[PDB]
């Protein structure tokens, strides 16, 4: 598959087998940032699930354990001192998925311990009747980039454990977030600050985690209202966070946002699979599928001679270049 060629190329260009970490760029001077490494972890897991090449599948399965090992070697196992609740939760969510694939108890303990630290200590009802703080060092804002990923992490932990506590957490987080961090119609706000209120800046990765938490809640509950929520957020994305030809936007120069199409595509694939399997929203499903295929082909067609795609789809960086690889590993 094109997904096989894209992932092997991405590994050949950016994977460091000594440190067991991705390089940040094609100069190979520094390794990827901590949180982005959890998102390239998930990319390896998504290529693992996508490929029907059994030799590549087995090599990616090994790489799932190596990405964790390289990160724990550099940083330790206990990430609860990191001041960013979102740094912790990206890795808790990756760890839950690694448990689903491998069954290695260390990944369940990592996921649970890190999720529980954030939800139990950083969910607050003093400010705005709920929601998780951005930071554990200072409590001034509650952000989409911690709240929707936390919901997703809780839904993985519910799927793994069937402990209803995790479904209750996912539901409480998502309900609060739809009320306080969206316009009620699919546009996901960046954050809500104590002093200055809502900041209605939308981005690919916050549309993405909203969509993924909504689809996950649909799968856990069978309540169609959650798939409606996902559809409205996908429709916002396809009509607003795109150029005039319908290609998803380039969000640089911000280093966190430049690769956010990676997180968006991952979640849009969950919505695509669920609409295809359920027959929900069939008119939207057919149009969504056409729009995704157009985007994936615009990514495919943007490769250099080493089969790496820079994130401006309309020196190569691993986060920016990851989005095309994710798009081809739906
Ligand atoms: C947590 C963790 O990954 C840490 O390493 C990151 O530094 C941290 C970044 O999050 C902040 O910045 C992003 C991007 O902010 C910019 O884009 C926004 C959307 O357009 C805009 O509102 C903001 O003013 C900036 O221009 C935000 O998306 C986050 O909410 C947060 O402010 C990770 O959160």
């Amino acid at each position: 598959s094109d997904g096989d060629t894209a992932m092997k190329a991405f590994n050949d260009t950016f994977w460091d087998p000594n440190a067991k970490m991705f390089w940040k760029d094609s100069k190979r001077e520094k390794h990827q940032d901590f949180w982005v490494e959890a998102e390239l972890w998930e990319l390896v897991m998504d290529a693992y699930q996508h490929t029907s090449d059994p030799a590549l599948k087995a090599e990616l399965k090994t790489q799932i354990d190596d990405v964790y090992d390289g990160t724990v070697a550099k940083y330790g196992q206990d990430w609860t001192n990191n001041p960013f609740n979102d740094n912790i939760m990206w890795w808790a969510m990756g760890s839950a998925r690694a448990y689903q694939i491998t069954g290695n108890p260390r990944y369940l303990e990592a996921a649970r311990d890190h999720f529980d630290f954030v939800y139990d200590t950083q969910w607050d009802e003093e400010f705005a009747n709920g929601g998780i703080w951005w930071l554990n060092s200072d409590h001034n804002t509650k952000n989409a980039c911690i709240n929707f990923p936390a919901a997703q992490a809780a839904l993985y932990l519910y799927d793994i454990t069937k402990d209803e506590h995790y479904l209750n957490a996912a539901t409480k987080i998502f309900r609060w977030g739809k009320t306080m961090l969206t316009d009620g119609n699919g546009k996901v706000f960046d954050r809500i600050e104590i002093e200055h209120g809502a900041v209605p800046d939308a981005t690919h990765y916050n549309q993405g985690t909203y969509i993924g938490s909504a689809v996950g809640l649909y799968k856990a509950t069978g309540n169609a209202v959650y798939l409606d929520d996902a559809v409205k957020a996908a429709k916002f994305t396809k009509n607003h966070l795109v150029d005039s030809n319908g290609v998803l936007n380039y969000e640089g120069p911000n280093g966190d946002l430049k690769g956010g199409k990676t997180i968006l595509m991952r979640n849009l694939a969950h919505l695509q699979k669920t609409l295809d399997e359920t027959g929900q929203y069939p008119e939207f499903s057919a149009e969504f599928d056409e729009w995704l295929a157009f985007n994936i082909e615009m990514a495919w067609s943007h490769q250099n001679s080493d089969h790496i795609v820079d994130g401006n789809w309309a020196t190569y960086e691993s986060w920016s270049s990851a989005a095309a690889v994710q798009a081809l590993n739906g």
